[PDB]
């Protein structure tokens, strides 16, 4: 289609770039300059509203593309095959395309406003100057062929099932886990430390597990559970602390997404995680909280997850 | 015997509630509410006055009874068998009754100081409601044939060495290792965090170890050793510290204990922490103290135990 | 020869002490008494000095003595065979017989200044008092020989060499890295916490592969190496951090050392290191200073190492 003849375009341009990158530095995992929580935070909602809107079987789609991109990585540096950096920058111009250009431009400007205005050249200066400078070329020919296709209105609001089985039991969890939602400290830098003796490539393997998981999960429902996190974030308080209400239709919406896929979707997500989570994890985000708190979260989830078992 | 007769019956009416009850939570390493370590530590002491007045071979005997009850334990709550349940309970009735009234009230009073007037609904609100309060009539018929057979004053004292090879070495890791012990916090958190990485049955399992360990020892050995507890108690400064000289009682009581054993059921306890016993721990409590002191104190327990090796 | 003679009958004084010494006691990780980096910083400048002052081919044969020592270690206290004791001795005695008296006695006072006066009490107090006796009688009648045989003026100084391939990349080294140097608080004491899990004599087998490869690499590097860290820690700021300048000139010198040696000399250092250390150390170490300003030093190390690889 036009996008995709255009993402060859766009590869013949950018791919010297991506075979420059390194993919595997740890820089990625931390913000793009000083940490601003709750102004990230702002930057996150904007991507949720978009991710919303978007169409679910273009986001499902540009989810395996980057499963099947994963599979491809090879050399030191840890770059996709050139077919599959096409078929990912097709994937997501399509993406783009699906939702209006206001939403678009909202991302771009949140992200801008935490990005520290040395990011680029300091990103630059680990390359050749030349290819990115036409992968940028590139980036701005493609984006014209993107906006060509691009809706003017949004799609409406998933619907929100409303008395369901999983509804009523994400009320109980919500009940007894919001005193240790409380207590987490939402503002913390870390959430971006690194996994101890994990390399990026084996962290790259747990979260091919989410993607699968995510290109299998019910659109609807992720849409929905995408809406109920928006809602969440403008109830938050001072200390970043969501509503009581919007907690629950947040564990009443994710639940629903964990039941729209097979169990073992779920537990290939599970294992991979638990092989690259150090024990010391949990401990240390244990120890920062009330642990009556902790223990009464524990034991409600594992009584929710049966009813989401059962629906699954 | 009378005991044993109404254990049965307790257990009629109290295994559907034991069944029910998740064994497995965390919870139960936790403060029956918030931490209160100084008024805990009166509990504590209730409870070290009333061991030291029990019938050795009864305490004895019902150590044996938890061990073989972790033998039988199955599913996913951890509940050991019928015929292990009321052979615990018919133990620990007999243990009861070695020991005047006053001493049983006396854990229970001080324990009830501690524990948070909403414990009890919340347990019961994990359980069956009805069998709970069937579980608890039963206890309280149970009781009553526990009372019939209860003395009324308590037995003596234990008799203690002096001057003995133990002591006299007990003395001197006691001066070696007095300036660490009063560098811990005893006031800390820091001891009820779990262990990272093991399960409620991997850490019984070990536990098991101590239990065995605990009905092999001579049972004076023993009664010496939670006398001088209950004195050390008596003699804490405000940060919960005891005397040098109450310390250097513990460690020679305690060295006695260890030698009433063989060095295998001493290694078994030993080996099996080891396993569950992350290699951080001791690191962590390393780094709050001075670490001169800490070695000053390691040393000094090497040398000691020499002298415990060669009584045992 | 003359040293090797007198070894000998300082090996039968004190070979004995030796052999009493806990030689795996933790004790000497630490410092000696309190604490004072900036004040223990003058003593490690003076052995540099020495160091460097040092024939480089004794100071090898030093290195060579204490590899072959460590293999011949054993029971319960890690001591070396009496053939290695003198071995050693005398290696050491040749060194110290390579330098000036007052560079020698410039090492004795720095160390006597943040030595706590009770250590050497304390120290004897674990061992054999007439055999350290004896030992140290042995110490004098043997510096006497070193004396006879010892050299009035220094050696001169290495030389720096200029603008290769090495020293041009440690340019960019120290640049990019120097904000992560600042950052670190070089006058904390987590460099003296142990490694977890790990005995004395796996440390030992590490540091062995540290000790081989310093008798491989090339001894005028070495040397000019030890002279720029003597120049570094004469432009340390109130918080111990050397000046930039002095700071790429350490990072080129020790690049010229490391490819002084093979790639597998290298590695089997790196690989003894993994062995010992705990995963969560880079961790901690990582989570007190800037992240950013970490994976760029990082990144910019992962660079350097590839020129020092040609070089190699
Ligand atoms: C249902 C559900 O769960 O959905 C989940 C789905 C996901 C996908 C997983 C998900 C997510 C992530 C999302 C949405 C990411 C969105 C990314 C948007 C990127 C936007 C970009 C780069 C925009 C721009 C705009 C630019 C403008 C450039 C110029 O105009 C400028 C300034 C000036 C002009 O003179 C020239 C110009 C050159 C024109 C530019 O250069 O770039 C999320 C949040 O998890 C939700
Ligand atoms: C650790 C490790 O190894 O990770 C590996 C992980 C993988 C996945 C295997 C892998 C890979 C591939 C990767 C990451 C590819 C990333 C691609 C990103 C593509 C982004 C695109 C196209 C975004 C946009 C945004 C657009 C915005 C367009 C507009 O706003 C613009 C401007 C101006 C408006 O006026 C009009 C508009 C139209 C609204 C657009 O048109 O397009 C790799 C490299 O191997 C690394
Ligand atoms: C199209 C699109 O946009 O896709 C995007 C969609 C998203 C959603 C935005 C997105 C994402 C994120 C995703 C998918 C996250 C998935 C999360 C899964 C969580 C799974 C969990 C917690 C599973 C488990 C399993 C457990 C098991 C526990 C037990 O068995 C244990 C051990 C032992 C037993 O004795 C007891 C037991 C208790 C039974 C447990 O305790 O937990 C992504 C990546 O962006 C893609
Ligand atoms: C910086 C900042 O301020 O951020 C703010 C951002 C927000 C969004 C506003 C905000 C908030 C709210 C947040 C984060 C809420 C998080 C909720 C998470 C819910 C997760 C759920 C339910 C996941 C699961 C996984 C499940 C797995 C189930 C199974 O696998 C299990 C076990 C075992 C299998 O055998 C069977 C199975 C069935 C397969 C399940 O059943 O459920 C807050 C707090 O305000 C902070
Ligand atoms: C570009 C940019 O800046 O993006 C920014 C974007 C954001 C969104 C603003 C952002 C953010 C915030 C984020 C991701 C927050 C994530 C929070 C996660 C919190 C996780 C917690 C608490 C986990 C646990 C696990 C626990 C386990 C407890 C137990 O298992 C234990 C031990 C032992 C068992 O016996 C009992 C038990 C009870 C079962 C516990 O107790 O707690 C950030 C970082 O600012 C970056
Ligand atoms: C030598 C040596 O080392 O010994 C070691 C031996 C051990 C065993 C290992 C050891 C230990 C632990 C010990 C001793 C534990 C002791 C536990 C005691 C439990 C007591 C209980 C539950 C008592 C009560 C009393 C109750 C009263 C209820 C009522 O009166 C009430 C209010 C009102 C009335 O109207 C009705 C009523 C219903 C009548 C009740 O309901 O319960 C220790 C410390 O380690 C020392
Ligand atoms: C993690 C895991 O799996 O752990 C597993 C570990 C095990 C061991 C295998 C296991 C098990 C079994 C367990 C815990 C059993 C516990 C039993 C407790 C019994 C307690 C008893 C009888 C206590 C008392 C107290 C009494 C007090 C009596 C009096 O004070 C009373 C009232 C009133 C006074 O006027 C008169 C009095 C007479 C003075 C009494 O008469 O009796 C299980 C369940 O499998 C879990
Ligand atoms: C009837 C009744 O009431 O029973 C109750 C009685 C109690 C007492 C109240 C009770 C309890 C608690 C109990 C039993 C506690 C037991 C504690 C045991 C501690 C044992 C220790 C530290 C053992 C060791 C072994 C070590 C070995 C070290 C070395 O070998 C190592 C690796 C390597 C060699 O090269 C060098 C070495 C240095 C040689 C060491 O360093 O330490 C309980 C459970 O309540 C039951
Ligand atoms: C909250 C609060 O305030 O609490 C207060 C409570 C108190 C009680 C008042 C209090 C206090 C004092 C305390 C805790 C003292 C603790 C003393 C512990 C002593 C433990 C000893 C000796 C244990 C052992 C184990 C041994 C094992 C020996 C062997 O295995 C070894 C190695 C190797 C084998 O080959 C041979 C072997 C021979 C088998 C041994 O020889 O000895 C304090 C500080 O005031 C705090
Ligand atoms: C190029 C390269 O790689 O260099 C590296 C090489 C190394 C070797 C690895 C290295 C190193 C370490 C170095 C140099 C260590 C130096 C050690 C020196 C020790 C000196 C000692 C014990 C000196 C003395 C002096 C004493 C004097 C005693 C008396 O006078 C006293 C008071 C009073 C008189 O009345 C009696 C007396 C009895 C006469 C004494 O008793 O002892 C370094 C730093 O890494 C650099
Ligand atoms: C964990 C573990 O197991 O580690 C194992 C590691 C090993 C390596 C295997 C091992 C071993 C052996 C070891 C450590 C041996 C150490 C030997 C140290 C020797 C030091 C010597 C000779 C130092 C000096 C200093 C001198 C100074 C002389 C003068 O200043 C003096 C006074 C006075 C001036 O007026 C004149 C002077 C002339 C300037 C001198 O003449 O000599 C062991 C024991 O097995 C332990
Ligand atoms: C004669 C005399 O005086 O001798 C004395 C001389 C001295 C010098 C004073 C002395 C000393 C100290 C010495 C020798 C110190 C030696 C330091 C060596 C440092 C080596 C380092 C950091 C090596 C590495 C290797 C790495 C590998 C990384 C990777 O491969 C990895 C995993 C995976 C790949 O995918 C990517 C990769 C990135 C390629 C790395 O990242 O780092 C001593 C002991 O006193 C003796
Ligand atoms: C208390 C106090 O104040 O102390 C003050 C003391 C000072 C000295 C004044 C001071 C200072 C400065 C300091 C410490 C500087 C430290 C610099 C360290 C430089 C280390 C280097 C370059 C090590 C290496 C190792 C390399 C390994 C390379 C390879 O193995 C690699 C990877 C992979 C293989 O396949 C190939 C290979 C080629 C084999 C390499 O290439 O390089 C400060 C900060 O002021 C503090």
């Amino acid at each position: 289609d036009e996008i995709g003849d255009a993402a060859k375009k766009l590869g013949d341009a950018s791919y010297a770039f991506a075979k420059e990158v390194d993919w595997n530095n740890g820089i990625f995992l931390q913000a793009p300059g000083k940490l601003q929580p709750l102004e990230a935070l702002k930057a996150i909602d904007k991507m949720i509203v978009m991710g919303a809107a978007a169409d679910p079987k273009l986001l499902k789609a540009a989810a395996e593309a980057h499963h099947k991109a994963i599979g491809s990585v090879s050399g030191p540096n840890g770059v996709t095959s050139r077919a599959d950096w096409d078929n990912v920058n097709a994937a997501l111009g399509r993406v783009i395309a699906s939702v209006p250009e206001n939403m678009v431009m909202d991302v771009y400007d949140s992200v801008s406003k935490i990005t520290d205005p040395k990011v680029p050249a300091y990103m630059k200066s680990l390359v050749n100057g030349a290819d990115a400078e036409k992968a940028y070329e590139g980036f701005l020919a493609f984006k014209d062929v993107v906006k060509k296709s691009q809706v003017t209105s949004a799609a409406g609001p998933a619907t929100v099932p409303s008395g369901d089985k999983i509804g009523v039991a994400a009320q109980q969890l919500s009940e007894a886990s919001y005193p240790f939602l409380k207590e987490i400290d939402w503002l913390s830098d870390v959430y971006m430390k690194p996994l101890p003796g994990v390399s990026a490539q084996q962290s790259l393997k747990a979260i091919d597990k989410m993607i699968v998981m995510g290109a299998q999960a019910d659109g609807n429902a992720l849409k929905a559970a995408a809406e109920a996190h928006h809602k969440a974030i403008g109830s938050i308080d001072a200390t970043g602390v969501t509503s009581a209400a919007d907690y629950a239709a947040v564990n009443a919406a994710l639940g629903r997404v964990i039941a729209s896929v097979p169990k073992s979707t779920v537990m290939d997500v599970y294992n991979a995680m638990a092989g690259v989570t150090d024990t010391s994890i949990p401990l240390n985000m244990f120890s920062k909280v009330n642990p009556l708190d902790a223990n009464a979260a524990a034991k409600a989830f594992y009584t929710f997850k049966d009813v989401v078992q059962a629906a699954q």
